[PDB]
């Protein structure tokens, strides 16, 4: 429209109905210029990469991209405890994004000094990948997301992606794409922009925990009419051999006979938070669980969901199958444990195996007169008929969906880090600001131009969804547990402010407290 | 119409149907000044043109023009691959052409 | 119908659609007599097998059959190569057979 | 059908209309196995070839088809001077084609005798190819034509096509062409077959010579307006220099100016048919006209059109210049210039140049006080804008059409050797006797059978051809050549049969005896 009137109002707000969630939220972003207007062709080899596990190549592009799919992003620690205290699941349904109040700004840096200048003919090209011929950079929990406190103002992160190689050099099967090959629209100050896109079914996160595990489903009265071997041995003393059986019951249990099974178990190593508990040696790389790709060893991050540890014991953790966040201006490398935030699974306990524990055991040969029986331990079970699991939890700091790569087959795709995994997830939305070039020279040149003015644009991103709710329908007795605030006085409030007005969450908050029967 | 709206989108895309393709393209130009706003009337005299055959006579415009006429102009490379494999001839059509988000 | 009338008309064409192939093929076979018109009950103890891995029993037919499940059947080279190039995925739909000018 | 109805009459009359002409002819063929049923892959390198121009790359294929381009198969000698007298031009209209009549002859030879019987169950399959997918043969002048007279039953030729090729060896972009891969229909004794096929739009063949010459188109009584410079020189003796002009008329004719000029022209070798006055060397390969085409000479035979001699010399001919036919029971090779029948174009001499002469003349340099005028000979000259040229004329042994190669570009595509010239012509129709297999083995093999039934066929073909009509309109006075049976008495009669059955076509006839105006 024109230059005085405002594109959109801000709208933050948040209503809740009965079976629904609508969160809409309102951001202030910062678009720079990146790589001057170029495609650089990244690979390891221009800095480092020694190591042929490390090796890759790739492409950086002037172009960036909103990445909301955190959790913190479209809801309030308020928000989230009515969400996970009064619900049993979640899912999205829609979305519906907005650009608007776009602004351009001319930077002149002289002698040390600079003027940033209001350039209201400049435009900013902004597009949405719906058909998903882009390498999808949002699944992968990369930073630059919308900050989860709303005052906040936020740089775009710049778009960039990976392709085949051998080594640092480039494979035939390689892809180049140009991201001005695409259709966009290009924004002036008065133009908004904006999207709506339908999430495709996916299954209720199930926030709840189960009030019974899954070795007691049994009525604890009664017998079975099932029997097992409880005697190979007669008596001690030679010859002595029989076969007596017993009604499996409530003596002894966990022997008895059951329908279902535990899910699957890939073992991680048990490394302790308490220091000296832990061996003296550097078993970090060397003693952890990876999964090898094409003669790269991937070192195996959250795998299959699994009970971080077992009982009252939680001194220790698996060493790469927990999810681990930072607190607020954490470094970045060689932080102490106190400084980073470790994620408790213990909630699956009932239906998943211990991720530092084997899954079991099994007999190795044959017993005869001569042959004593031999079993051995089984470090990795890949999937029975029968068997029973959950999925990683929820937190406010986690992603919220992945892709489901394109492929000929896949096994229950929900990503091994949390969410919503989606064949069609929420397209990528990328933006630039269109090249403004300096004076050209008066004669004729066939080279490209490479002079250009410094600049950079500003605006808000209105993201709401929304969301489908399963409610408790419980009849349980007792009271349940739920997320609390502690009441105790402190120096601060969490989830609030600090004096010097940073904001910090002070512990991940996972998505599991109601229960429900196993 | 006015500063603050666009004048038209960026249309990169190539559409490929059974008979018939549509590529569509879309560039960013930047033209100077030419000439000090003057015709100059360029001649081989002006600089060397010691031999007959280079002889030349002419005048040089401040205006300035659009060659968009090689085929790497509106073919990425893929969209040729998949031209030149798939089909035994081809000839152009129909030409659109527009001139937008104009910046002085 | 009749001796001197033809059943059926060689068809070996293939017709690409847009969205959908339709490769037809022809070809003549020769059938013989299979086991004397017995079936014969054939196991490894016949011949050989004397590995426990290799023991097999059934039963051998005068029946023959028709195996057409290799792709080379129904696609030739050329139509193979403007398949795989031109095509991200594929599958069957229908499937139609015929047998005709038979002759004893 | 049925096996005791007949599929077809015999129909080979002809009718003459007005403007226009249907010729109906009926033949018998006979068809064997070819190849064994086999692709053959044949090449220079199978027997001899130890020349790079002989050198040759194709397959041989069991199919065989119709050639009946020759215009003896269509027009009795009757019905050629019928035509040939009373009319300046025609083209072909429509044609259409029939199989009936087919029988299937199984042969066994057993001690060295044989006994043929009839298999009613077996088929004959035969397809045109419309969409000219099939390398086309036709238009190359090869035997194998429907015999010139209705009694005759004839083999039908082997097909086989050539491709790409180095040497012997085969290059990348050789094709290769399986001819059971295209749909074709299927026939038994009772089943007949036929299409319709319409000739695209030619010029009428010119069935005319010239009553007057390209240098002579002018008033003989009347001057020319128009001078030119006829004395260069003042008188004999040292600088006497001046130029004088002079009237261009009926006196000094071949020096006035004319608005045309003869056709193209490229030299041919004048080889005489008295041998004393020929010279005592091997001149045939060594001194012919060629055009090379990458890397291989190819001799150039029937070339522009152009008169075969001047004036009343007709001892010699152009060396490759010319068409040459056999006489009846004509040797393969080394044959004697009187049983070959060499083929006269003098009817063009007026507006074409003689083949065996130069085009022209031309200056060479610049004259001046020091340098005399010197000119050059034209062996060859392309075209200029305004020439004019006729084709080469029409017999009865020639063949009626060519195929134009497609191509970006062709310059008057009418076939040097004769014809009318098509970018689609009639299309070539391929026949194929089916295979049925001996007696397969017992025990299943994978191998292909290469076993089968020495079998042929046998039935009649009708093909007739709608011809359009240019009548005479000419007001001449005097009376026309014509065609003529010379009255004198003879052993035998022209275009009959001989003592032993034997049909001979004794002179080619060519097509121009009616004269126009030029």
């Amino acid at each position: 429209d024109g230059v005085g009137s405002s594109s959109g109002n801000w709208h933050c707000d948040s209503q809740w109905l009965g079976d629904r969630v609508i969160t809409t939220s309102t951001r202030t972003w910062a678009l720079p210029t990146y790589n001057n207007h170029l495609y650089k062709q990244i690979s390891n080899s221009t800095s480092g990469g020694s190591s042929n596990d490390n090796a890759y190549f790739g492409y950086s592009t002037p172009w960036g991209y909103f990445d909301f799919n955190r959790f913190h992003c479209h809801f309030s620690p308020r928000d989230w405890q009515r969400l996970i205290n009064n619900n049993w699941g979640f899912r999205p349904k829609r979305l519906n994004f907005k650009l608007f109040n776009i602004q351009v700004k001319e930077v002149t840096d002289n002698n040390g000094v600079k003027t940033i200048a209001n350039n209201l003919t400049s435009t900013v090209q902004v597009f949405t990948d719906s058909d998903y011929q882009l390498p999808y950079v949002l699944g992968s929990a990369h930073e630059g997301c919308l900050p989860p406190f709303p005052a906040d103002v936020f740089m775009i992160p710049q778009y960039g992606y990976l392709t085949l190689n051998d080594g640092s050099q480039a494979v035939g099967r390689s892809s180049f794409y140009c991201l001005e090959y695409f259709p966009s629209q290009m924004l002036r100050t008065g133009n908004n922009f904006q999207f709506s896109y339908e999430f495709e079914n996916v299954p209720f996160h199930s926030s709840y925990a189960h009030s019974q595990s899954l070795d007691r489903l049994m009525n604890p009265l009664i017998d079975q009419y099932l029997y097992y071997l409880s005697k190979t041995i007669n008596g001690s003393g030679q010859n002595q051999q029989t076969l007596k059986f017993s009604v499996a019951g409530p003596s002894n249990m966990a022997v008895q006979g059951r329908n279902y099974i535990p899910g699957p178990s890939y073992r991680q190593q048990r490394v302790s938070t308490t220091v000296t508990q832990n061996n003296n040696s550097e078993f970090a790389w060397p003693g952890a669980s990876s999964w090898a790709l094409n003669g790269r060893n991937s070192l195996m991050n959250p795998g299959p969901a699994m009970a971080s540890h077992k009982e009252g014991e939680d001194r220790f953790f698996p060493l790469s199958g927990s999810l681990i966040f930072g607190k607020q201006g954490t470094g970045r490398d060689n932080v102490d444990a106190d400084k980073v935030m470790i994620t408790n699974e213990e909630e699956i306990k009932t239906t998943n195996p211990v991720a530092t524990e084997s899954y079991g055991q099994v007999a190795t040969n044959h017993q005869s007169a001569q042959a004593q029986a031999q079993t051995g331990w089984v470090q990795n079970q890949g999937i029975l008929p029968g068997m029973v699991w959950q999925d990683r939890d929820v937190y406010l700091q986690g992603p919220i969906w992945a892709k489901i790569p394109h492929t000929d087959g896949n096994f229950h795709p929900s990503p091994l880090m949390g969410g919503f995994g989606m064949k069609h997830p929420p397209p990528q939305i990328l933006i630039k600001n269109t090249p403004v070039p300096a004076d050209p020279p008066t004669a004729f040149n066939k080279d490209k131009l490479n002079s250009f003015i410094t600049q950079y644009s500003t605006g808000q991103v209105s993201v709401e969804i929304e969301w489908e709710l399963q409610k408790e329908n419980s009849k349980r007795w007792n009271p349940e547990i739920q997320y609390t605030s502690n009441y105790y006085k402190s120096n601060n409030v969490e989830f609030a402010v600090n004096t010097e007005g940073v904001y910090s969450e002070p512990r991940p908050i996972g998505t599991r407290y109601l229960t429900r029967n196993l």
